[PDB]
């Protein structure tokens, strides 16, 4: 009595979002719905439908993403992924990811990014955790910088998120291509990004948004954050919580840090989201004021495993056969000879001897540079096949900076 | 009025680690400062007397270290860093650095490593945090792993702590090659690691041994770890205080995590001073339900620059000019061209152009492959000078195993 | 002062501001509109000094199920307080004497109350005679035994509207058996499933759930708020289900069964169940279903012979019971109680008596929920003749606890 | 291999119990160890050993219980029931159950009695939730009682434990035939439940002991409880742990708790272990300032089902067929008929028609009047047979007081 199709109209399209929200337990939040359709296609949002309602759902939004290496490809941004309670564990989400496996594949994308309510969902479809972020937090009367870090002659300026537009995406693309995992952001995400959203504001205050300028004049640092006033016994007491700060040079960024963690009245500061590395980590006097807690953040899957693995760069030469099994989808098994480094990288089937065994899963969560190849072989989900092979794959995967988790979605 | 001065005789030992507890706001623990004794070199043991106390002290045990690629070198193990409440602030730590430094270079030590009460207390004397380390937590519960995680077919067994001592050795010293950071344990080091301290005991219990054997019979795992009795509303809730556990294959270390995770009355387990890439972390179906808190643990003083970057080797080929700056000795501030990879590693002076630079405690920093060299140029703490030359020696500084820490001291 | 009843629907704003008032809250104004339908206003009295209403007490027209499964039409007492500047002064000692003889008046044989603070109303003649039980536990611990049968019933989430089409045919098949609960009228049902916004604010908006039979027929519902969060490690929901009745054990397992499997979820909370629930059996793990057990509904007693005329007995009686009603002592008597499970009379008797008990207390036990052997252990209630007690006190029981209605 | 064998000497016993106190995550009680001995039989204590030591227990005490009706029969009291981590969900607990009632049977007893450290334990070998326990707590400042409630004219003295256990056995001797569930308790029984354990102090303070005497001087009440010192932020906050208050007539009863609610410097009270219709709950003026958390007390296992059925005394006279199976006992599966009432009771096997259908689990849970057939077959876990049948025989098993919990084991 189920039907499998995709939104077909705007009504359909609110009746969609309001299941989505439903399942998950949340009054549908208007702006938030009003402000992604801007970035929605109707037909890459899926579902299943009783006739009366939607009873599932799953959806992907075109998105593009940074590698390590810099190039910048198009990405399958998994969304909306909801079953209702009336119809949970008969294998709704199951059928919806085989449709949606193929159609990514169809439309040229060699993966999918998403990030996941419960992280076990997933693996069982191919995909594996590849980014993890960190909650950064701590007393700002405790994160003096070191004392070598230059904070250059710019200046801050508070300003409308009609002024921050105008600035902080030249900033942020001229950024991100060093920050593999950050996605691009046209003005439509962008407008979804700085949406001062009624949710947010109730656990802080209003959205803010902070210019960092050279002395020139030129724009290049930003800051996105909310305030959240609050008294203690002996003093003021409030806390900022910080969704994004970045700048183009060490100065703007260690500047627009410093502006946030000088605030008065403010005693503490959160940035969720952050990069396992992120710099302002290495820049305090005292590590560990900087507390920091880590968690999953995107899990990749490969649908296009050997023009993925050519699209990024390498950190070191390799050359490795990857005997590689796609259990969900078994028609992608295979043995690739991948070879790669700063400057190349190909991927081909060999009948060569495999190298390394693994999954596609594992392979995924190795793609982005975040978990170590020979960690997952030392825990045993990884075989090596041949010596020494996993120790320079391993480095090869890897990259000098983290990947990180992009804007939500 | 004050002596500068060793260790002279049991008593004035006494004495000594008594203004040590005293200065941490502790009373004297007779078991630890009796088994710790049994290590101690009284000549290593420095501080200040002024005829009536000791009112400064500073000290290092001899101990071998774990480098990237698996040499075993000698490291000076900093301990016993104290100056009491009425002498501090008077430069009597800057003194007591400058003496054990060169102390430490002269007994042909490369390198010296710590723990750090409040972490920046020590770069100003050319440490740098070079290893962080992860508390590891959750609802056992919630801790199930992934499906083809092979658990083997062995065996485990409650032992005493002598019959633990029989075989714990032999499996440390078979795994710690693949592990840098970890330490040498003499006899003396494992008396000191498994004692039954009454300060751990009234925070948990008593200290529990655990031993896996092969089918075969052959000790390839264990555990050490305290349990906390207790019960909530609704049943039991007992928490499991993992002190340590190793395996020399993958389905021992599996093996005993699963003992531990599926022991009765237990709601919660917590694993101190993990590796922030522990193999547990990705064993779990389900990636945060083993919640993760980073924080540092040592930091690296290198003593004799090119000596300790000849002695480690480097996840990939390296040639690289370092224009280093020791700001406390700068007897060692030099330029020094690395080449190094896998297989080889070599440090000298040279008169080449620099390609980076950066200070002797950055150099520490990124020693042990903990820290991206990249990020800190990123941070601007370090300096690219030649275009390309970050990229590759911080690939070549990293290692495919995050280093991790070592047994307390 | 004047003592009068609610006079026209201005007047009932101001009536129902000025009890909101003395409860410290801003007057709520959907449950106001809602409960107005079901509402009499000359059953609703007070004080009233010319410038504001200074006390209120009143009484909704409800029938309740007794023992055996009567109905019986029962004075619902609500509203009852009286403001901060003319407090103990005695004018809720008025309102009571008033009241309970309009009760008694309209034929009505017994007064409920739920109470703010229960210590309030025994000195009128009330007693507890009905506990709750808040019912919450982890849903991951409180799998069902292995032989409970979910039986081939499906669930669907349902409008209000759908909701009312089916709920009130369930319920009344399912109350005869639950002394205790009372008949709800559309307008009644239209009060409990009130999307209110204070509850709104709790936790989330009401849903409702309807159970069907594999041949269609509704036998179950459920009405429940979600209460959205997330952990250290993952989410943490939590649902407050505001009820859960099915017309048979399957369709009553798989409603409950629904509710614990839903994702997200990792906490369920039920205020106001029975201390005899039955999911309290139906998990395997009894402890994990935690149970708190408070007091729910006072008894009053306001025409002895025909209340203890109209339950039916757990077992055979025949006992003299020597009754002191200090607040009402036109009821004090010695009354012959003659009952079992298919009858009961009672009358004046000059008979010896077997048991001397205040109505208070006769109140406490006449729901089945309070042991009148308990009673006579603690000294409260006296036995004149050896093995009366041990009687008459099973015969009071039921082998169906008391629960509470719905909130009044 | 392992051996299921019995204690064979006193260093066998205390090997016996560490291993029991090591899987409760406790070091051995040597108070507890002790005192229980004297009333531990070792030929009911069985376990598996290994031939290094014990690696699972079950024991069972010789006591006697009051039944509904004043009766008090012999019981299996099951105890000290564990299985070591090593080699738990083997199967090795069900082994030590099938021996276990093999045993109970043979020694004439009609059932078994335990506290479960988790219920859903035991429903598999027959034993069903009989009996629960209230915990009742309040502010004593909110414990006033009615104004008709006599207190009578005793008198209480605060007495040592020599001076208590010459007069509290008499006092309990004489109320427990009116309160089902309890246990006898011997001299030795009464060294148990008296102890001063070191367990209980740290939690609380030393205990103390309460009589309560009548104007002519007979003991008629007493109490046994723990004080908690504390203090607020606006005076005293102390409490009191209450271990059990009993007394032979209402005064003596409601004098002895008034005594406790009345001691100055307290705030709190606390009575675990009470019943659900503890007399207390209806001496307070207001039902609600005494908090009242209910939970599984005391599983009963019915062992001799008709001489079970025949030994209790029934609320109201009952003539019923019960069809009952008992899954891990299926030699008790059969018709009995059950003849009973206030002044009889008869059970045998029958070929008239059946009235109820059951498990053993459930008769066992609703043996103690604690649990109403009534509400098990509208939950559907009793099948009713014949319309009405379950009517009569549920108040029949009922009775007019609650079961309640006896001192632990
Ligand atoms: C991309 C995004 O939107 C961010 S991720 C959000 C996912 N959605 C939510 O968390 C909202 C609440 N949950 C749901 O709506 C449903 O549980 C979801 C997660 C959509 C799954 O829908 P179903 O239709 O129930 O999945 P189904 O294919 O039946 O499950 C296939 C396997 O996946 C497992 N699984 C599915 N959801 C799971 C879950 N939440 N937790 C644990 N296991 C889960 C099922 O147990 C089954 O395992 P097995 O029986 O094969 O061993
Ligand atoms: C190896 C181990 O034993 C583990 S680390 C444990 C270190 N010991 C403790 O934490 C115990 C309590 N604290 C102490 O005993 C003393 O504060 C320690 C940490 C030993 C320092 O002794 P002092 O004699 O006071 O150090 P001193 O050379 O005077 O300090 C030189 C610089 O180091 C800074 N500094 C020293 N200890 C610091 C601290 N704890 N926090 C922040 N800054 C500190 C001083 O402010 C000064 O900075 P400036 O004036 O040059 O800008
Ligand atoms: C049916 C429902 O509406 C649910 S029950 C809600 C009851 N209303 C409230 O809780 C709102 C806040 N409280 C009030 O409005 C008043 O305190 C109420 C409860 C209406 C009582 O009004 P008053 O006019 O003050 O009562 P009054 O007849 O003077 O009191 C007669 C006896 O009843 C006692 N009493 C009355 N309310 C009490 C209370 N709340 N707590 C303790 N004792 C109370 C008085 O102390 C007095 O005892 P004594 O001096 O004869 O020994
Ligand atoms: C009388 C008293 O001493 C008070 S009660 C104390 C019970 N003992 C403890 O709680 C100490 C900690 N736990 C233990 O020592 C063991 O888990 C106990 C409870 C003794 C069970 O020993 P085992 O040897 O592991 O039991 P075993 O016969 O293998 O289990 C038979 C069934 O009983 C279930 N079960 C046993 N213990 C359970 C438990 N603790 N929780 C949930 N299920 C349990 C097992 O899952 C198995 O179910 P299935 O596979 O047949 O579906
Ligand atoms: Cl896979
Ligand atoms: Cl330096
Ligand atoms: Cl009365
Ligand atoms: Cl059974
Ligand atoms: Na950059
Ligand atoms: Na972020
Ligand atoms: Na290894
Ligand atoms: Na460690
Ligand atoms: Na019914
Ligand atoms: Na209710
Ligand atoms: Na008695
Ligand atoms: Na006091
Ligand atoms: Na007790």
């Amino acid at each position: 009595e189920l039907t499998l199709r995709t939104i077909a109209d705007e009504d359909d399209y609110e009746s969609y979002m309001a299941s989505a929200y439903s399942v998950f337990l949340r009054d549908p939040q208007k702006d938030e719905i009003e402000v992604n359709r801007k970035f929605t296609e109707l037909d890459r949002m899926i579902g299943f439908h009783d006739g009366k309602k939607w009873v599932a759902t799953t959806g992907a939004f075109s998105r593009h993403v940074v590698l390590p290496g810099g190039a910048v490809v198009p990405v399958a941004a998994v969304t909306a992924v909801t079953v209702s309670p009336t119809h949970r564990r008969r294998g709704l989400l199951t059928t919806m990811m085989r449709h949606q496996l193929a159609d990514i594949r169809s439309r040229g994308e060699s993966l999918a990014m998403l990030f996941a309510s419960e992280a076990l969902i997933y693996g069982r479809f191919g995909y594996g955790v590849a980014t993890e972020s960190a909650e950064l937090s701590g007393q700002v009367r405790e994160l003096a910088f070191r004392p070598t870090v230059d904070l250059g002659d710019g200046t801050l300026e508070e300003v409308s998120a009609e002024t921050f537009l105008a600035s902080a995406p030249a900033i942020y693309d001229a950024v991100i291509p060093g920050l593999p995992g950050q996605m691009s952001r046209t003005p439509e995400w962008w407008a979804s990004w700085t949406l001062d959203s009624e949710e947010l504001q109730k656990e802080s205050g209003k959205v803010r948004f902070v210019l960092h300028y050279e002395s020139d004049g030129t724009a290049s640092g930003f800051a996105i954050y909310r305030p959240k006033p609050g008294w203690g016994d002996a003093g003021p007491n409030a806390e900022l919580h910080v969704q994004e700060v970045l700048g183009t040079n060490p100065r703007s960024y260690a500047r627009t840090w410093r502006y946030l963690l000088d605030m008065d009245l403010v005693r503490k500061i959160k940035y969720h989201g952050a990069s396992v590395q992120e710099e302002l980590r290495y820049l305090v006097a005292n590590h560990p004021s900087l507390e920091c807690v880590v968690s999953d953040a995107i899990q990749v899957r490969l649908v296009d495993i050997p023009r993925a693995l050519a699209q990024r760069r390498y950190a070191a030469d390799v050359d490795v056969v990857l005997e590689v099994t796609d259990d969900f989808l078994p028609e992608n098994s295979g043995r690739y000879r991948l070879r790669g480094g700063l400057d190349h990288a190909s991927c081909e089937i060999t009948t060569d001897d495999a190298d390394i065994a693994l999954t596609v899963r594992d392979l995924g969560s190795v793609y982005m540079g975040g978990v170590s190849l020979q960690v997952l072989a030392s825990a045993g989900l990884v075989t090596e096949l041949r010596a020494g092979a996993v120790q320079r794959a391993a480095t090869a995967f890897g990259w000098p900076v983290a990947p990180s988790a992009p804007d939500d979605f």
